[PDB]
């Protein structure tokens, strides 16, 4: 069904546990500004192709909107709106002076060359210039966008802006040479590790030697497993990808599995590990389960089979609303997705702060600040969950929507 409708339904279902006026709810149920533009580029054959670009700013009560740009053939304005709405709550829950934004281009980037990709990024910046800026809207990498495209976009924005202000802060996730930030590549996994470590403290479980199963082995999942092994002292016993999964009760080495995957395409048939499927990985007896591949992997048809103490929603929306109640019934602590993977946007905020301040931090300072922020956010959400006797997802919504609502009231946008 429609992604924006599902996001609105999640907001409405959460709103029953908080005291928010109906006018504020109606304000929050629709994006404040939506921009749809034509993005023309000159192809390598000389023809001019026009692409459809999107730029959604859901709410900027707490500050400039924040959100990445995704390049995808199945990209829809409804998906952009839903993701911007979720970005609002994600920045609100970790207490950032940000609002929620999202961008997208309907394009198959695999059919474009390097020059065509650079032209597409520059044309997108030239088209959405009037609604973005260091204090207006800060994009970032997302699906099929990378630091290289971010650098191209930053250069185009600086050329248009005539270097009048800090042009580095218009976009995050850029290379370290042009105002990048240390700790960006492991941001999401590091934040997820911090939240898992705090959840173990909440449940009174010592993680030094426990089992973790990670679904997905991209930038997020592989680093989640690596940091869980080295920082949390855990034993990775199962990793998977779009092809299949592997299992090893003794433990798996994330670096070796990554090297094997880079060579044979997938992680399957890893030396000394049972082969499994993606569905069997979720139902494996582990202490922490971290789905980080796609959305809606845990539904009402397989939630009774989850036997992990902690479910770390590293991916976006990997658990259906109907499965939340089933998981909570069995006694499983779940870390909501827009809280578990907020480390990426937190480090993006740190990069933006460094850009607008003209002063850049070291790796240790970035990691320490991220640890403080993630620990505080998790404990706020968990205390709200415990006091109000509601689901962790509902508690995170209560925390984020309350902040956005208070900002809206203080601005005078809503009088009630
Ligand atoms: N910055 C980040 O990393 C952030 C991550 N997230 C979420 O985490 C998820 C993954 O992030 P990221 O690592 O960047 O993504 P990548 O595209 O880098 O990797 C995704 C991984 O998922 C695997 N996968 C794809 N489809 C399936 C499937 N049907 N079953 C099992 N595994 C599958 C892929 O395997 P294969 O290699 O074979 O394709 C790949 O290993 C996304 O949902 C994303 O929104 C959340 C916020 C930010």
């Amino acid at each position: 069904i429609d992604p924006f409708e599902m996001a609105v339904k999640q907001l409405e279902r959460a709103a029953q546990y908080m005291d928010i006026s109906e006018e504020a709810l109606e304000w929050l149920k629709k994006p404040m500004r939506i921009v749809e533009v034509s993005v023309p580029i000159e192809m390598d054959d000389g023809s001019v192709k026009v692409f459809t670009g999107f730029r959604v700013q859901h709410n900027w009560a707490r500050g400039p909107t924040k959100g990445g740009i995704r390049w995808h053939p199945a990209e829809t304005l409804s998906t952009v709106k839903a993701l911007a709405t979720f970005m609002t709550w994600k920045v609100a829950v970790v207490d950032l002076p940000y609002g929620g934004g999202k961008g997208g281009i309907i394009v198959n980037p695999k059919e474009l060359s390097e020059r065509e990709q650079e032209r597409l990024a520059r044309a997108y910046i030239r088209a959405v210039y009037d609604v973005i800026g260091p204090w207006t809207d800060i994009p970032a990498p997302d699906v099929y966008t990378n630091p290289k495209i971010m650098g191209w976009m930053m250069d185009e924005y600086e050329t248009i802006m005539r270097r009048k202000g800090p042009a580095f802060g218009v976009i995050t996730g850029k290379p370290l040479s042009i105002g990048g930030s240390l700790g960006r590549g492991t941001a999401t996994a590091q934040g997820a590790i911090f939240t898992i470590r705090e959840a173990a403290k909440a449940l009174g479980i010592d993680l030094k030697g426990k089992k973790i199963a990670v679904q997905g082995y991209g930038n997020a999942g592989y680093y989640t497993a690596k940091l869980a092994k080295e920082q949390l002292g855990m034993t990775v016993v199962a990793v998977s990808d779009s092809r299949g999964g592997i299992y090893n009760p003794d433990g798996l080495d994330p670096d070796e599995v990554l090297k094997w995957k880079r060579e044979h395409g997938s992680v399957k048939d890893f030396p000394g590990a049972t082969n499994i499927t993606n569905e069997e990985l979720l139902e494996l007896e582990v202490d922490v389960l971290a789905p980080a591949a796609i959305e809606e992997v845990i539904t009402e048809k397989n939630a009774d089979n989850i036997k992990a103490k902690i479910v770390a929603e590293v991916a976006n929306g990997p658990v259906t609303p109907e499965a939340d109640d089933i998981l909570r019934e069995k006694g499983i602590l779940q870390i909501p997705d827009f809280l578990c993977n907020a480390g990426g946007v937190t480090v993006s905020y740190f990069e933006w702060v460094q850009n607008i301040n003209g002063y850049y931090w070291t790796e240790e300072e970035v990691r320490e600040k991220l640890d403080k922020k993630m620990t505080k956010a998790f404990w706020e959400v968990y205390n709200t969950h415990k006091d109000k006797n509601i689901h962790m997802r509902d508690a995170a919504y209560v925390v984020a929507v309350s902040r956005v609502y208070q900002a809206m009231k203080d601005r005078g946008w809503v009088k009630k």
